[PDB]
């Protein structure tokens, strides 16, 4: 096939939340860490990068499980807005990137559902906020590679990394890290000749 061929989307929108945990789960659990890649939509190269870390308040104190496995401290989460501030700077970030004129298509990918499809509308349900239309399509990149590479991968971006013959970027269970290691194997995928579709029904 060709070659990084043309896409369906002017822009990919990487996203990968952490959030407040523990052993056994914490609940409710809350979004910690909020991060968007905005890739090119042919050459899936990054452009742009939304970053920030979300302060919670159900459960403010982070727990030392959810330190040890996200690498987030308390400081890091201490003084930030809350999801509902976090959502407005995204809208206001979609808007200086250009992403909310009709006519330049844009779709976020994901690794899993889990993101998008539990936690974002779980935690707008529990505080009463909409949810934006544009967090309401995504792709599931682990769908998406089951289409490329006809396989499904076992654990994720490790798997995927593994199928493909590339290097871990950045420490797992990092927001922005599993965002560019989504981002590499996106470029991957489409080097080796794949249009990327929408998964979420
Ligand atoms: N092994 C685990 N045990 C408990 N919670 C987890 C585990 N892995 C992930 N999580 C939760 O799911 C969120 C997203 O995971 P990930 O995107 O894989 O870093 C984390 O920030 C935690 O809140
Ligand atoms: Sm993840
Ligand atoms: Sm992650």
């Amino acid at each position: 096939s060709m070659s990084f061929p043309p896409q369906r989307y002017h822009y990919f929108l990487v996203l990968d939340f952490e959030a407040t945990c523990d052993k056994p789960q914490i609940h409710p659990q809350e979004i910690i860490e909020f991060p968007i890649l905005k890739l090119n939509g042919r050459t899936m190269e990054i452009e742009s990068t939304f970053h920030m870390y979300v302060q919670p308040v159900v459960h403010p104190q982070l727990t030392p499980f959810c330190t040890e496995l996200t690498g987030i401290i308390q400081a890091m989460v201490d003084g930030q807005p809350s999801l509902q501030q976090v959502l407005e700077r995204v809208d206001e970030w979609m808007a200086k990137e250009g992403l909310l004129d009709p006519n330049v298509k844009s779709i976020f990918v994901t690794c899993g559902d889990w993101d998008l499809k539990v936690m974002l509308p779980g935690q707008c349900q529990y505080l009463g906020l909409p949810v934006a239309d544009y967090f309401k399509q995504w792709i599931n990149l682990k769908k998406a590679y089951s289409f490329a590479m006809g396989c499904w991968p076992k654990n994720g971006l490790l798997d995927m990394n593994k199928g493909l013959s590339l290097q871990h970027i950045g420490r797992p269970h990092s927001g922005i890290d599993d965002c560019k290691n989504i981002a590499n194997i996106m470029k991957t995928l489409a080097y080796r000749g794949f249009i990327f579709k929408q998964t979420s029904k």
